[PDB]
């Protein structure tokens, strides 16, 4: 059944929440970002009305095929009435398309939910900045201090100064890159723009890039990988063998592969900067896993929380065990004796 984290209370609204049949009450069905475990259950079959951003909705239409006559988008940064209740949608720094949603109820309480979100100080200037926000429902993915990560500025100053090095050194070398989701596109786009190639995908890949409103976008990518130096592949085909396999397909254009797999967070963090980071290597087959993420590390997280001051957090990530939610709440304390709310 659906958990109670997915439903605001006030309302006949629900957040991320299709898997579930038809949520008794639900009148919209609000959807954060075009991420599978939050759009698990739509396609062209749905028809309840779903709120979300313009990007969202091109997705939704192309890539699921829900009818247009059920999406309905909101321009962000904007006060819009949805069933008699006003609502904003605010940039989550998530990937392309993802928000918070600002939950204005009738009685007066002010709820934010934060998707999936990677804090930032910007944030503290946004329309957040103008009123008191009552409950929070927050993305607590990174939740405990073991999380640290670099900024995505110094991940992409890495990856591409890495490969702008191979490549001069071997002109025949290709860099393929790792994807699974929408998201992280700064990764290829940044590389492929340092060596004057554009990026060279599947046709299921490119139609999902040619959803997202990038400028400039025609420019950047390709389905004719025979003219691109930097492809992109399923992160289930980065590894030794993967790679083998299509160095094959390429008819000897290339003789050394150099991989990139974004990752979440990765235990190497404790200790290594980026700095440090090195390659697993067999033979000419090179991988670096980077820890370019799109949540908020645990210190990112404290200075939003301790910024909006809420009277009431609720969890939307790590929730299943009892030893991560007692965990999470005794940092949510400490964070509100530290500052005083
Ligand atoms: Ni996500």
């Amino acid at each position: 059944t659906c958990p109670f984290y997915k439903k605001i209370p006030g309302t006949g609204f629900t957040v991320d929440a299709f898997q579930y049949g038809v949520v008794e009450g639900c009148t919209a069905y609000f959807l954060t970002h075009f991420h599978s475990d939050h759009y698990a259950g739509l396609s062209k079959h749905f028809t309840f009305p779903v709120y979300c951003s313009e990007i969202t909705g091109n997705l939704l239409k192309n890539k699921l095929h829900v009818q247009e006559q059920y999406i309905h988008p909101l321009p962000l940064d904007t006060e819009c009435i949805v069933n008699g209740v006003k609502v904003v949608l605010l940039d989550a720094n998530h990937c392309p398309g993802a928000v918070m949603i600002l939950f204005y109820l009738p009685n007066g309480t002010v709820i934010l939910h934060t998707g999936d979100f990677r804090a930032d100080p910007s944030m503290e200037r946004s329309l957040l900045a103008d009123q008191k926000v009552h409950m929070l429902y927050l993305d607590t993915t990174y939740c405990s201090p073991e999380y640290t990560f670099p900024s995505q500025q110094e991940v992409i100053r890495f990856a591409i100064n890495t490969a702008f090095e191979a490549v001069t050194l071997n002109p025949h070398a290709l860099v393929v890159c790792g994807t699974y989701s929408i998201g992280k596109e700064k990764v290829f786009l940044a590389i492929a723009d340092v060596l004057g190639s554009k990026v060279g995908m599947s046709q299921e890949k490119y139609k999902t890039l040619q959803c997202l409103n990038i400028p400039e976008i025609n420019s950047l990518i390709t389905t004719d990988m025979c003219s691109s130096l930097v492809h992109l592949l399923p992160m289930m085909q980065i590894n030794f063998k993967g790679l083998q396999s299509h160095l094959k397909k390429c008819g000897g254009k290339y003789n050394q592969i150099l991989a990139f797999r974004p990752t979440g967070w990765t235990h190497s963090n404790k200790f290594t900067r980026i700095a440090d980071v090195i390659p697993q290597t067999k033979g000419n087959i090179s991988i670096y896993g980077i820890p370019y993420s799109e949540h908020s590390s645990y210190l990112e997280m404290k200075r939003f929380v301790q910024w909006l001051k809420p009277q009431k957090i609720i969890p939307t990530v790590n929730v299943g065990t009892w030893k991560s939610r007692s965990t999470m709440e005794k940092y949510f304390r400490e964070w509100k004796l530290e500052a005083g709310y």
